């Protein structure tokens, strides 16, 4: 347990054991002195103005933190393939957390010679935020997080939150977190940290598309013994009224009575690939869904999972109503379409109504002899008992976990980005390096020093995983639809490297392969 | 009073005896009537309520308009629809990630 120890090894890989998977992933990290060793007030106001939709008010810390809410930090292209392909349910169940081989190196630089040396003495400082008394901020599908290639060496995201802001102002109730007022293990390079947290209990996520959709579920051999109004008229002319009736039966399946009904809606707007046939304006926030907290707007992303496009129409998309990861390499702002990504929420057209849709029309009015029936388009419908509904794919690049809002009441808390919710999901790992004076004067004084040892810290990081499959127990006949390779030449290797050296993921990969009946 | 009046496809109809398959009259069919939920249940054929459209000031007159279908609200009570001697017993909940009240 000492400088010349090393006090960890490398674990990585999985374990395939029945109905269970055990993901185990070690990724070198590096750790930066962020913020000077200072607490510093951030809002809109420092950050250079805005407007109000976008205004805050929050701190940033000299804290990094550890983030592996994604699946490709734990699954290898080729395992979340042999999960996808075979079972109907997934989900996790334990985890297991390990930081080891701290090295603390001091940097000098002296006339531009910068030289790096390790400083055996200084210590690194790490927490788990166990009762959720900081500001949660993994979930928000921030950058950071382990890479998907175990053989690169990422830097640890900074840590900062937000609170109350009225414009780039703090209210009463705005709350400052001090991270020091935290009991936090402090270790010198042979010294490790390690925890174990419990997943509570979440649902499986369904890995699977519906064989067969929730309108076409009768036998179209059979009618119904219900009747539906057929005619209202006998044919043109003056007072041609009456009511017949008719039998619902196979020829008809539109008008038969159901038990159940298509999940909840709110409209998005339709935007297509092949640009020519959009509008010539800018409506990309003009036209986009929202929704209003407090006066101000946020965009509905991705908001409920409806199906992103009617059968056939795959050029079009909902403006925000799914995922879009972008390719690697691919820049920060106003990139093209074609360095980019985006998901395809196409499976869950069996169960959930079409986002570019209308859900449905509803009477407006009551006809009579003067005046005709009328109807209108639903374009939100919130929840009505009877409805069935899938949730949004989770995918490859996509997060896993989100913390369900402390609060009085909520519905169904998926978290709508897609992922298990829980009220309490894995905990925030924070880490620093502890400051270290520089020569501090030989005369006292009251003030706080600011003169440090520029220092950074590296190490290596194991997160172990169990999951929990619910394997397949279909009856069907036919091969199903499994992912696959593209057999076809090509320069270089799916989900490998570069020649440069660079692991990229070509592109996005769902768990709706396998099927089952409604 | 008004039961003259029925939803245009909101209740259940049964035929009588004997009733054909197309285009039958109203004398041969069995509308079924969801009247003693009234006491919790809006009617099917008007609007749930209203709701103001706008702010209401100095220059402005308030305005409302008509909820013509209204989701889940918290505080919401209600009844499921009657069953029948000639009506269904049970329904299969479709195997689905998720569902509100699933009373067939």
């Amino acid at each position: 347990d000492g400088v010349g120890s090393s006090s960890g090894n490398w674990h990585c890989d999985s374990q395939w054991l029945g109905d269970r998977v055990i993901t185990t992933s070690t990724r070198t990290w590096a750790l930066p002195t962020y913020n000077n060793h200072l607490y510093k007030q951030i809002s809109n106001s420092t950050s250079g103005g805005s407007s109000n939709d976008n205004a805050y008010f929050g701190y940033s810390t000299p804290w990094g933190y550890f983030d592996f809410n994604r699946f490709h930090c734990h699954f290898s292209p080729r395992d979340w393939q042999r999960l996808i392909n075979n079972n109907w349910g997934f989900r996790p169940k334990r985890l297991n957390f390990k930081l080891f081989n701290i090295q603390v190196k001091e940097v000098t630089d002296n006339n531009g010679v910068k030289t790096i040396a390790n400083n055996l003495t200084s210590t690194v400082q790490v927490f788990t935020d166990s009762d959720y008394q900081l500001p949660y901020v993994l979930g928000s599908a921030h950058e950071g997080c382990l890479p998907p290639f175990p053989a690169d060496v990422f830097m640890i995201p900074q840590y900062g939150y937000l609170t109350l802001n009225d414009g780039s102002q703090a209210v009463g109730r705005s709350s400052f977190y001090c991270l020091e007022y935290f009991p936090s293990q402090m270790l010198r390079t042979g010294n490790n940290f390690q925890f174990s947290y419990e997943f509570e209990n979440v649902p499986f996520h369904s890995s699977y598309a519906h064989s067969q959709s929730l309108d076409r579920l009768m036998n179209p051999l059979i009618d119904q013994y219900l009747y539906y109004l057929s005619k209202t008229i006998n044919g043109s002319g003056q007072n041609q009224q009456t009511l017949k009736f008719s039998v619902a039966g196979p020829s008809n399946m539109a008008v038969q009575g159901r038990n159940y009904i298509p999940g909840p809606s709110y409209r998005q707007q339709r935007v297509s690939t092949t640009v020519t046939q959009n509008n010539n304006s800018e409506f990309a926030w003009p036209g986009a869904s929202s929704w209003a907290l407090n006066g101000r707007n946020s965009l509905m992303n991705p908001g409920p999972a409806m199906a992103s496009h009617k059968e056939g129409e795959d050029r079009f998309f909902p403006l925000s109503g799914s995922l879009i990861f972008g390719k690697q390499g691919t820049g920060r702002d106003n990139v093209d379409a074609d360095k980019v990504m985006i998901t395809n929420e196409e499976e869950i057209k069996t169960t959930n109504p079409v986002a570019t849709e209308s859900y449905g029309q509803v009477a407006t009015n009551h006809q009579s002899a003067q005046a005709q029936a009328q109807t209108g388009w639903v374009q939100n419908q919130g929840i009505l008992p009877g409805m069935v509904w899938q949730d949004r794919d989770v995918y490859l690049q996509g997060p896993i976990w989100a913390k369900i809002p402390h609060t009085d009441g909520n519905f169904h808390p998926s978290p709508l980005m897609g992922g298990f919710g829980m009220k309490h999901p894995p905990p925030q790992i924070l880490i620093k390096n502890t400051p270290v004076p520089a020569d501090p004067p030989t005369a006292f004084n009251k003030d706080k020093l600011n003169s440090f040892i520029t220092q950074y810290s590296t190490g290596q990081v194991s997160v172990e995983i169990e999951w929990e499959l619910q394997k397949e127990n279909s009856k069907r006949w036919n091969p199903e639809i499994q992912y696959t390779s593209n057999y076809y030449k090509s320069n270089n290797v799916e989900f490998a490297v570069n020649t440069e050296g660079v692991y990229s993921e070509p592109r996005p990969i769902g768990t709706r392969y396998l099927t089952r009946n409604l």
